[PDB]
């Protein structure tokens, strides 16, 4: 399809979280170079250009465990902007998609961050329960499950806004999660 918008969903030198393929686990990354779907070389156009869907934009990203492998290109559906703004109980709204630390693999250690749709909120002076639809790896969705804690929860930022969340000049974010798998 013909399109004028050269700008992708995320900007260059942005901190972004990329989701995995075989388990679906969110590993954090840093994009150095963004490549949007081919844009028209001027054909029946005048004004008004729109963002492109999440299939055809490649982000050259460096994985937290794989900076030695340089960068790898990822389709826009496999990446979402790294959570900076954490939305607490005070600004909590039903339907917002957030990530939370869930250790399904070994409940002793920090597992992986998975995305979850916030379904319910119960905040009283005596009890604070937060419920959401947890996406399981075995192709299952556990609706109204107990959300771990707000400091394990980060609010996943929107792509359609065309995010300009840039890392400091010559300084990518050193701060990370605890993510990985190592056998005794």
């Amino acid at each position: 399809v013909w399109e004028d918008t050269d700008l992708g969903l995320y900007k260059v030198n942005e901190y972004v979280d990329v989701r995995d393929n075989i388990f679906g686990a969110w590993f954090e990354a840093q994009v150095v170079q963004v490549q949007k779907r081919a844009l028209s070389e001027d054909e029946p156009c005048s004004s008004s250009a729109v963002k492109t869907s999440e299939d055809d934009i490649m982000y050259h990203v460096k994985y937290d465990d794989y900076p030695e492998h340089g960068v790898d290109i990822v389709k826009a559906k496999n990446v979402r902007a790294r959570a900076r703004t954490v939305i607490p109980w005070e600004n909590l709204e039903v339907g917002q998609v957030v990530m939370a630390n869930y250790n399904v693999d070994y409940p002793r250690k920090r597992g992986f961050w998975y995305d979850v749709e916030i379904c319910r909120k119960r905040q009283t002076r005596t009890a604070r329960e937060l419920y959401g639809n947890i996406r399981l790896l075995n192709d299952s969705q556990l609706n109204n499950c107990r959300i771990m804690f707000v400091d394990e929860v980060l609010m996943i930022e929107l792509p359609k806004e065309r995010r300009p969340l840039i890392a400091s000049p010559s300084q990518p974010p050193p701060a990370l999660r605890n993510t990985g798998k190592s056998g005794p």
